[PDB]
């Protein structure tokens, strides 16, 4: 079951590790998880920090077919075909289902205000660095389900999970 009002949701792919980010980028090759995540998000609203935003190729930016919201403390940032917004409040305030799609500050700052998580583990070789973007931790209050593991044609493991509360 999926709740319709005011729905946020968070989606995020990481290492077993809990790596999600390195250096500005996704640190490892699942074109799957592309597919995966534009299958949940396509048609909604996506909520991202600043440095997410950046992170996206010009050729993402802003993401098609999505309603696109920017988190930014900086007053005046531009991010050409988004919506720019100072605070968490302002991001969140349709009540369409909206998906927070990074990064680790972003995801810590919406977590409490999540019913949904959308979470692919990718099994690969990441030990973690204290620079790196970590995934959140999901605490007990979460119900849910865990996918198979399948092989990636870029031959890493890789697996869904999916919880809600
Ligand atoms: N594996 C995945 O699923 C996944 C998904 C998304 C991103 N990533 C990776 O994660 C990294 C980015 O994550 P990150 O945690 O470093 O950055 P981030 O969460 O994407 O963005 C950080 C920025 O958000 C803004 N911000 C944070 N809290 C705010 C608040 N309360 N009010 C207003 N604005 C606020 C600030 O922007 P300003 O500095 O402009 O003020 C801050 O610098 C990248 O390497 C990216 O590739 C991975
Ligand atoms: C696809 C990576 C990704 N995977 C999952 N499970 N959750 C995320 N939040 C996420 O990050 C979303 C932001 C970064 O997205 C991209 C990064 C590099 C190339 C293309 C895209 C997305 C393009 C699109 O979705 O149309």
């Amino acid at each position: 079951h999926h709740h319709h009002h005011h729905m946020v949701g968070l989606i995020w792919a990481q290492s077993t590790s809990g790596v999600i980010g390195r250096g500005g980028d996704i640190p490892w090759r699942v074109p799957e998880d592309l597919s995966h995540f534009k299958r949940i998000t396509m048609g909604h609203t996506v909520v991202m920090g600043r440095r997410t935003w950046d992170s996206l190729p010009a050729s993402a930016r802003p993401l098609p077919g999505r309603r696109n919201v920017v988190l930014s403390r900086q007053p005046g940032f531009v991010a050409e075909g988004a919506e720019v917004v100072g605070s968490l409040e302002d991001a969140l305030t349709g009540p369409e289902d909206t998906w927070v799609i990074g990064g680790e500050q972003i995801y810590t700052l919406a977590l409490p205000r999540a019913i949904r998580c959308e979470v692919t583990e990718v099994d690969v070789d990441l030990p973690r660095d204290d620079d790196d973007a970590l995934a959140p931790p999901l605490d007990e209050t979460w119900q849910g389900d865990v996918g198979e593991w399948q092989v990636s044609r870029s031959g890493l493991r890789y697996r869904f999970h999916s919880y809600y509360r």
